[PDB]
């Protein structure tokens, strides 16, 4: 990749250029070669370990394609972060299957769209999320999670780590990426659902959080 | 290149990784990508031109843009691995968009979220056309709802011999022989989405895994 600023002072990546970017956090090549090491880190993780059998109504079965690792991927943000990390989880051999939440704030926390995965109990599973920033979604989702489910155990992975952005205590057990103390757009990140199919994170100029005020 | 070949087992093996549940390969990662990619240039290619109703301005009609982009409707869960390598693609042709995800089961299980579609263009993705019946729902469903300018459909696969009802999505990746496909995005009991390539599923396995999840 090359990355260079234009004339204008516009970051340009590969030919194109991103006015409403601040600073290139990560290109295509460094967030996908972290995404593809956190993956090794999970399979090396899960592989040897055993859970509930529901495929033969027995106790207890190694992780398999009969018992796979339970991925619950957060929505909107985490889908392409989740295509590209199954396809690595599939690489490096660990069976899995994925279903899908979504929670949104009003800040207070509430959940917009369910899992239909019903037995959950006694099964290893796998939050994938796209940021860790003040901490405040993982531990809502966490506590909901672990109450209705009943799993055996449970663990986190994001994409994005934000330091600095803690106000509760949160640390995933597995992070691609860590990012400034900044407004991050691309790569699933998004202003009004704009920029998310950036191949490259950036951090947001300031002016521009309040670019597409009208609702969708 | 990919390396495709049997071992003693009988068994396909791509790039070293054996598939026991296979009957065929269909089509590999190289072979998939290049046909999203050549769709996501038509789409761009046919959206860019158009204009719908100015939401960012309040009124009236304006080009698809940043501020007014296309509208897509992702079919969850089927669609999802499609839809995030297509969005790329159609990022790296500089089509305005942003999705929003509905979700169905075999019943309307999430509906979308986005309530602002009348006279908009909207395109949905889906993974597969093959009876037509899922699609001819999804489309009276999202015109009854939304009213949008236009409606149209992309799939990633079309199987054209196994149609009960008329459905001809607009746009098309790759054709699939009559058979029940697995790989990329398809699966038996969400097993099977995360290959890379996509093959015919061996006779009698869409029963591997009787357990619900
Ligand atoms: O930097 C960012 N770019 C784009 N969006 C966000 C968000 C909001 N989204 C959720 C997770 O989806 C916050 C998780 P938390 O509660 O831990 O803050 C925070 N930071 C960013
Ligand atoms: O070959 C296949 N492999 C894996 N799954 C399927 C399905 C079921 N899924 C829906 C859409 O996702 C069918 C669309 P339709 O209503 O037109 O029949 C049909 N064929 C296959």
């Amino acid at each position: 990749h090359v990355v260079s600023r234009n004339a204008e002072g516009v970051i340009v990546v590969d030919g194109k250029a991103y006015p409403m970017a601040e600073e290139l956090v990560a290109t295509e090549s460094v967030i996908q070669r972290s995404i593809k090491a956190v993956a090794k880190q999970i399979a090396d993780f899960y592989r040897p370990l055993s859970h509930r059998d529901t495929h033969g109504g027995g106790g207890v079965a190694p992780i398999s394609d009969e018992n796979p690792l339970i991925i619950i991927s957060v929505l909107k943000g985490s889908y392409i972060f989740t295509a590209d990390m199954v396809r690595y989880l599939g690489d490096y051999g660990l069976p899995h299957v994925v279903d899908f939440l979504r929670v949104a704030s009003y800040n207070k926390m509430q959940l917009l769209a369910e899992t239909q995965f019903k037995a959950l109990r006694g099964k290893h599973v796998l939050i994938l999320e796209d940021i860790v920033d003040s901490g405040k979604t993982l531990r809502y989702i966490l506590d909901k999670v672990q109450r209705e489910h009943q799993p055996a155990t449970l663990k986190v992975c994001v994409l994005a780590d934000k330091p600095g952005g803690r106000r509760v205590t949160m640390q995933p057990d597995f992070v691609c990426l860590t990012v400034p103390n900044k407004y991050v757009i691309g790569y699933g990140f998004e202003v009004n659902d704009r920029f998310r199919c950036f191949r490259h994170i950036f951090t947001l100029r300031p002016g521009e959080a309040r670019r597409y005020p009208a609702h969708l």
